[PDB]
């Protein structure tokens, strides 16, 4: 019987699966008509519409050329008659030109404010695709750009007093979902699984396309459930899954990378993200049971000189997820050498040590009464959080012509990179001495206001993002994608355990009936 928590089935997965050559041959079929959907002839409204649809069906890595030839020939062609004017039109081509690197100013918007208030006119109110199209749209601004933060307060306010009024239930549950998390902010494979039900009862649904995402969708799940029996059968040769640490440590952290990545293509590199980020909870753990003993400080000494030589001092329930670590990251550096020409194991060892300076320093504060300020709290606690170690490993195992010097710079938390790590931690922050509490006793603030000071740092971190997407960077795809979407995940999980299990079940477990 399917049980998430029991290591017995986890290692039983993979071994048999509903693929059926005759899916595959199906969806190669249905993959072209798709195709040809998105690149003929359609209303440039309903293109947009389809384009937004195949994304949201966790499709868009299937499509990513036709997708962006059609929004290229979209956003250059003649005539603007068929979105100046339309507010649902206008917000969904701001949004999507943006998402696909083609800037779109925020003066788009202007026509729809009072032109003397700045306030959004009021007969838009009742507007109800325009006012989720333009909430949607107003997550990919940056710094500096008010007009999509009014745009954001007047469409939140608007779409919850319309929420409860909303005759068709399908439009309603899509309002409530977006009031609940904004599309840009959701974990793809997650979402792709929520909006395939969603789109069945859709009034423009495409059938073709339906029965793609869902053939897509029980493909891609074979993938992941195979990457899962492996991972099972990893961690019970370990051991660590009957050490009393990280309770469901192992699937978590594989439904975490689930959100990082989930393309079939990545699994490699998707199975490692999901062993190191097991062994950040396991030991995140340790360090907090440990807290003030001098145990932890020979795991520190041993990581940062990465040196086992004296780890028989320590007792077998730290010796295990020391040498797991070890001996994982060694496979991990290894893996590097032999793929791509270059030994990782002195980055996995850095990130490693680093991390647990990181608890250390925690425990030091904790220890000493002392109340950082939030910049400093959150110069430690962007580490503690474990991104920096589970980035920069991903950095490692996908960038191509690693060099030790590409290698230093993403490891040194630029700009793009720091940012992800910082919104990662205020999430989970925000979602559990920590950030509210820090900036409290930084400022004297109200807890409502520390609470709404950190939102408001999650909002321009992420404005950060945007803007740095549109600029020139060191940094490609792969890599370019994870740091989005660790913060998704995080976005994601930090919003019960019959929560976590339904979502592991129906995005990992059962595939969608045909």
């Amino acid at each position: 019987p399917a049980n998430l928590w029991d290591y017995d089935f986890l290692q039983s997965l993979g071994r048999h699966s509903s693929v059926t050559e005759e899916h595959v041959g199906l969806a190669e079929k249905l993959k072209g008509e798709v195709k040809s959907l998105i690149t003929g002839p359609m209303e440039p409204l309903a293109k947009l519409e389809f384009i937004d649809s195949v994304r949201r069906l966790g499709l868009k890595y299937q499509f990513e050329t036709e997708m962006k030839e059609a929004l290229a020939n979209i956003s250059k062609d003649g005539y603007d008659s068929w979105w100046v004017d339309n507010l649902r039109a206008t917000a969904l081509r701001f949004r999507l030109l943006r998402e696909n690197g083609i800037f779109v100013p925020q003066d788009v918007f202007e026509r729809f404010q009072n032109k003397e208030t700045g306030k959004f006119k009021n007969e838009l109110c009742e507007d109800v695709k325009g006012l989720l199209n333009l909430y949607e749209a107003s997550f990919l601004g940056w710094e500096g750009e008010d007009i999509l933060d009014e745009a954001r307060t007047f469409s939140t306010a608007q779409l919850k007093n319309v929420e409860g009024k909303i005759s068709s239930p399908n439009l309603a549950k899509i309002v409530h979902h977006a009031l609940d998390l904004p599309l840009h902010w959701r974990a793809i494979r997650y979402e792709a699984r929520w909006f395939i039900d969603i789109y069945e009862d859709e009034e423009d649904m495409n059938p073709t396309l339906l029965k793609y995402a869902k053939l897509d969708f029980n493909i891609v799940q074979s993938f992941h459930q195979a990457e899962i029996g492996r991972l099972a059968r990893w961690w019970v040769g370990t051991g660590l899954d009957k050490l009393p640490f990280a309770r469901n440590g192992l699937i978590q952290s594989y439904m975490y990378a689930i959100g990082m990545l989930f393309e079939p293509h990545l699994g490699e590199v998707r199975e490692m993200e999901a062993k190191v980020g097991a062994l950040i909870t396991t030991i995140d753990d340790v360090y907090d049971v440990y807290g003030t003993m001098e145990e932890l400080e020979l795991f520190t000494d041993i990581t940062e000189r990465w040196d086992i030589n004296r780890v028989d001092q320590l007792p077998r329930n730290i010796r295990m997820p020391l040498l797991t670590m070890f001996n994982t990251s060694n496979d991990i550096g290894y893996w590097a050498l032999k793929e791509r020409g270059f030994n990782g194991i002195p980055y996995t060892a850095k990130v490693w040590a680093d991390q647990l300076k990181s608890y250390t320093k925690e425990a030091k504060w904790f220890h000493e009464g002392h109340k950082p300020t939030l910049e400093e709290y959150l110069e430690n606690a962007l580490v503690s959080i474990g991104f920096p170690n589970l980035l920069v490993t991903s950095y490692l195992l996908t960038v191509d012509n690693p060099t030790k010097e590409k290698l230093d710079y993403v490891d040194s938390l630029p700009l793009f990179v720091r940012a992800s790590c910082i919104l990662c931690r205020i999430i989970n922050d925000l979602g559990t001495l920590k950030s509210i509490q820090c900036y409290m006793n930084e400022t004297g603030a109200s807890q409502e206001v520390a609470r709404e000071h950190i939102e408001g740092l999650v909002r321009m971190w992420w404005k950060r993002l945007n803007k740095c997407l549109f600029e020139p960077s060191p940094f490609t795809e792969p890599f370019l994608s994870f740091t989005i979407n660790v913060v998704r995940g995080s976005h994601f999980f930090y919003q019960a355990e019959s929560w976590t299990k339904n979502q592991g079940m129906s995005v990992l477990i059962h595939p969608i009936t045909l």
